[PDB]
């Protein structure tokens, strides 16, 4: 298992990769030819010289690191490479004896993998104790997080500040070290963007400590919610401290991410459906007296929240919940058109309305029960990872009496069978070979009893046999996820467009719902878009939602019956994509109007919260006046918490923002009660200094959060979108301000006048973000300068707003006031002038290969700039995908092309950095570097794994599942390669057009 956990490992193995390729390629012609072998006497000690230094340090670490933890696995570890150290020099001198020795041919090549194992084995084994000190430091962080309740006095928090102070400084600097020591930039990003938060919420915690002891003096009603302020934020920081455990424990390329990242929607669902329940039913209990205010949108999101449950749960189950909601929605829409004729009152057609209310009850039952049958595999997957490496513990010591220990590895291996009893029901075929071999290791577990009558020298014998067996048990459960989680979606919509696109040819053979759930994903968001939009467009967009949604089963049948190549199945798939093209441009325009509305009052009710929280005299019902402002605050943010996800739905950008904006969402989600709890306790003792400034922490902690939201969500959308949306919003509100002056409305006028001002400052805010992101002042000077006109004309707004506030029939003021609006409209029109451009036993690597085989058809049909490297990668990626389980005699090109897979990868990285320095935008350059970092990270690994596979090839006494594990490394990481390439081939032009 040649790992790539640390920079120091690749700096040593890639030398050794050159070294063992210098000799295994010669071992070929010992086998395939038996010719006069060239005298490689000189590499023998020289490759030993690349090892003996590590051996002696490996002995020196035994000679120096005195804690027995590394002394239990590492001294057995270099025994193997010292067993390699025995044979390769004997392999030398026997080849000195005989150029043709069959007892040397086997003899040298057994060591060559024992090198590449054992070299790689030792370098991770160095990294073992390297990071376990950091775990205790992380535990020491968590120690203070256990002390984060211990503080009961103001003096204690100062000492606690004096506790965390050296702790946090000791913390982050070691984190910077492993940042340097790592090479997965996508996982490097995981580490730092955890670490900045736990530093950032740290004074917020300390401020919460400040406010707690003040409330410990008087407001011991608040120490309830201040603990709720505290312990949540304590649990918030400790969550990433829990998360950086597996970041530290991330030994190799991750598989467990999406199996754990997609657990979010279930906890999202269960706390959401209960709230959408009552507002749906009593809405639909009086149907024709319910026009669709929010229960229709509740009924909509009930379909939508259950719609992502079917994205999670799959198999035969995914046809069922998709069926019953499509059943329910047409049942409701039948009743919704019983409202248009209106003849159904509350008892008129209740026979239908109960079968709808029970029909939704089927929808809510199957989602909450498949939920526990979704998360149960993840309960076992974390469980099964514990005992597979616990194998090294008891196999190390030959114990005569580990009978209490015998029940531990005995019954937990039976709990692996319980996990196999959890693994069983999803499939049958691959199940029974695992459901048979689960008892096969119990026979080896039965072998623990006989030598458990005190026998050491055979406890080492089956140890090699259970060495293959233990990892084989995990590797089958490693396969248990490609048939228990369906083919997941891109968070990119255009990725899901591609995910939709690839499924159209061969539906059944792929991982499940690669387009089918992607079509289920793409259509379920337009439903989330259409409901908030207005009535006559609502069903109109639902018409555009459901005219393509009727193609769900219509494209789930032409491979389920017959083949799709019949033209009544081809054109029915071909007329699909025409209407499906009509989705995104509406769905973009759908989201476009939303964000310009919901982010209008971005800080505004918060200031209304603030002036509510500023001066209450504790009069009656004025706290209730705050309560609706408090109610406004969620109702503002809950729309904001809704929209930014829908902004993330149609973002059309980097992953990094759209993975980062969702992180910004849940900050704004979870700080939203943290605001109110801070806002309430300021209302409990108004006028207190420490209450005010801690509010001024937390409130301003929310602002720059929602500013970081604001400044990213408009970056999450395009500037063509928002300006037109701003322009149409401001002309409408000015007309709303105009018809407020048609009648006598002064106060609604000046509120709308200030509504311009809060939106005008937003416009100038966007004009800053272009300039700091544009590299050069090509015209971004005018982006300042037109916003400089805004900063001029913002002041005649409010001044005239007061000046027109005297009379609705103020003579000539409204002439100036519409002109004051007309000053804005030409200015925002100048912002449009800115952003214009015019101044063969494995074939899963086949799926990796046939990926970029189909991305050959993009960006043009005429020329090539970088593509030719990617396609000569792809055909060699196609060639190896044969050859990995291919013929048993051409393992030389396994490495000889992996040389190019090193080479042609990082050639593109050279091509990456040059257009990065050619481009005129730092964000596309920052997005280019985060994706092109992994290209050399991956590149040399495929050299390394090809060597291991050459030792797997022609071996004829390998436990072939380990070769299958070696195949799986060539499976996943070439898939991880091929996916990562087209990201750059996207940004080959997705960035380059910005010039």
């Amino acid at each position: 298992m040649p790992v790539f956990h640390t920079r120091t490992i690749e700096s040593i193995l890639e030398p050794v990769a050159q070294q063992i390729s210098h000799l295994v390629i010669m071992h070929e012609e010992g086998e395939v030819d038996g010719k006069a072998i060239p005298d490689l006497t000189a590499p023998v000690a020289a490759v030993q010289a690349a090892v003996s230094n590590l051996v002696r340090v490996g002995k020196e670490t035994v000679q120096t690191t005195e804690d027995q933890i590394l002394k239990r696995d590492m001294p057995p570890a270099f025994i193997k490479v010292e067993n390699a150290c025995t044979k390769l020099v004997q392999a030398a001198q026997m080849l000195q004896s005989d150029p043709y020795s069959v007892p040397a041919r086997d003899y040298l090549i057994d060591g060559s993998r024992g090198i590449l194992s054992g070299t790689s084995d030792l370098l991770l084994t160095f990294d073992e104790a390297e990071v376990r000190k950091i775990i205790r430091v992380c535990k020491g962080i968590l120690e203070y997080l256990t002390v984060a309740e211990v503080v009961e006095t103001m003096e204690d928090l100062v000492t606690y500040t004096k506790n965390l102070g050296p702790g946090m400084t000791k913390m982050a600097k070691m984190i910077d070290e492993r940042q340097q020591e790592l090479t997965h930039q996508e996982h490097r990003v995981m580490l730092v963007n955890s670490m900045n938060t736990v530093k950032e919420l740290l004074p917020v915690l300390i401020s919460a400590m400040k406010i707690f002891v003040t409330t410990k003096n008087s407001k011991n009603q608040g120490i309830e919610e201040a603990l709720k302020n505290r312990n949540f934020t304590v649990e918030k920081m400790s969550a990433e401290i829990n998360e950086i455990i597996r970041v530290l424990q991330l030994t190799s390329w991750d598989e467990d991410a999406w199996a754990s990242k997609d657990t979010e929607a279930m906890k999202r669902a269960l706390a959401s459906i209960d709230s959408k329940l009552n507002q749906a039913k009593g809405w639909l209990r009086d149907p024709s007296a319910s026009p669709g205010d929010a229960g229709e949108q509740a009924i909509r999101q009930i379909l939508d929240e259950a719609g992502k449950v079917g994205e999670l749960c799959a198999g035969k189950e995914r046809r069922e919940i998709l069926g019953t909601c499509k059943m329910l929605g047409q049942m409701t829409d039948q009743v919704a058109d019983l409202r248009a004729r209106g003849q159904g009152s509350s008892p008129v057609a209740m026979q239908k309305a109960q079968q709808v209310s029970q029909g939704l009850d089927v929808l809510t039952a199957k989602v909450e029960n498949a939920a526990r049958k979704l998360e149960a595999m993840t309960n076992s997957k974390q469980s099964i990872a514990k005992k597979i490496d616990a194998a090294q513990n008891w196999l190390a010591d030959p114990n005569g009496g580990p009978e209490g220990e015998e029940q531990i590895r005995g019954a937990l291996a039976e709990a692996r069978k319980i996990a196999e009893l959890c693994d069983d029901p999803k499939e049958r075929d691959d199940i029974l070979r695992s459901l048979g071999e689960i008892s096969a290791l119990t026979s080896k577990l039965a072998d623990l009893r006989r030598q458990g009558k005190g026998d050491s020298p055979e406890a080492r014998a089956l140890a090699k046999q259970v060495a293959t067996a233990l990892q084989n048990l995990q590797t089958k459960t490693n396969r248990a996820v490609a048939n228990s989680r369906p083919a997941k979606a891109a968070v990119h919509l255009e990725g899901k467009i591609e995910q939709a696109q690839r499924w159209i040819d061969n539906p059944t053979v792929d991982d499940r719902g690669v387009g089918q759930a992607a079509i289920r994903g793409l259509v379920a968001e337009g439903h989330r878009l259409a409901n908030v939009m207005m009535g006559p467009y609502r069903q109109d967009l639902l018409a555009k939602c459901d005219r393509v949604d009727q193609l769900t089963a219509q494209l789930a049948d032409l491979a389920a019956r017959g083949e799709g190549e019949s033209p009544q199945a081809r054109a029915l798939a071909s007329q699909l994509q025409d209407s499906l093209k009509d989705l995104k441009a509406r769905m973009q325009e759908a989201m476009t109007q939303e964000v310009s509305d919901v982010f209008s009052d971005t800080t505004t009710p918060i200031k209304l919260l603030a002036v509510a929280a500023t001066a209450p005299p504790d009069a009656p019902n004025r706290e209730e006046v705050f309560d609706e402002r408090a109610a406004n605050f969620e109702n503002h943010s809950g729309k904001l918490g809704a929209t930014a996800e829908k902004a993330a739905a149609v973002g059309t950008a980097n992953k990094s923002t759209v993975e980062g904006i969702q992180a910004s969402v849940k900050t704004a989600r979870e700080l939203t009660p943290q605001v109110v709890s801070a806002a309430r306790i300021l209302l409990r003792n108004p006028g207190n200094q420490a209450a005010y400034e801690h509010f001024e922490t937390m409130k301003n902690q929310w602002i720059d959060n929602v500013e970081k939201m604001t400044g990213l969500v408009d970056e999450a959308i395009d500037t063509k979108s928002l300006l037109d949306a701003s322009e149409e919003a401001i002309k409408k509100d000015l007309d709303k301000c105009k018809v407020a002056m048609a009648n006598i409305q002064p106060q609604m006028l000046v509120a709308g006048a200030t509504s311009i001002a809060r939106r005008a400052n937003r416009i100038l805010l966007v004009a800053k973000r272009e300039v700091e992101n544009s590299e050069d002042p090509k015209f971004r000077e005018a982006v300042k300068a037109a916003s400089d006109e805004l900063s001029k004309t913002i002041s005649p707004m409010v001044m005239d707003a007061k000046a027109v506030a005297g009379n609705i029939s103020d003579p000539g003021l409204q002439k100036s006031f519409l002109d004051s609006g007309y000053r804005i409209l030409g200015a925002v029109a100048k912002v449009r002038e800115a952003f214009q451009p015019q101044e063969p036993v494995n074939q899963p690597i086949l799926a990796a290969a046939q990926s970029l085989h189909r991305e050959a058809t993009k960006w043009s049909s005429k020329g090539n700039d970088i593509i030719a490297a990617a396609k000569r990668m792809a055909l060699l990626m196609a060639e190896m995908s044969r050859l990995v389980r291919g013929g048993s005699g051409t393992k030389r090109a396994l490495i000889q092309c992996a040389k190019d897979i090193a080479k042609a990868s990082d050639e593109v990285t050279r091509l990456a950095k040059e257009v990065a320095k050619q481009c005129t935008d730092k964000r596309i350059r920052t997005n280019l570097l985060q994706v092109c970092e992994r290209i050399p990270t991956i590149s040399t690994q495929l050299k390394i794994l090809s060597t291991v596979k050459a030792t797997m090839l022609g071996r004829t006494n390998i436990s072939d599942e380990e070769s299958e594990q070696a195949t799986e490394m060539l499976v996943h990481n070439a898939q991880n390669l091929m996916q990562s390439v087209k990201e750059t081939v996207r940004e080959a032009e997705a960035a380059s057009i910005k010039i």
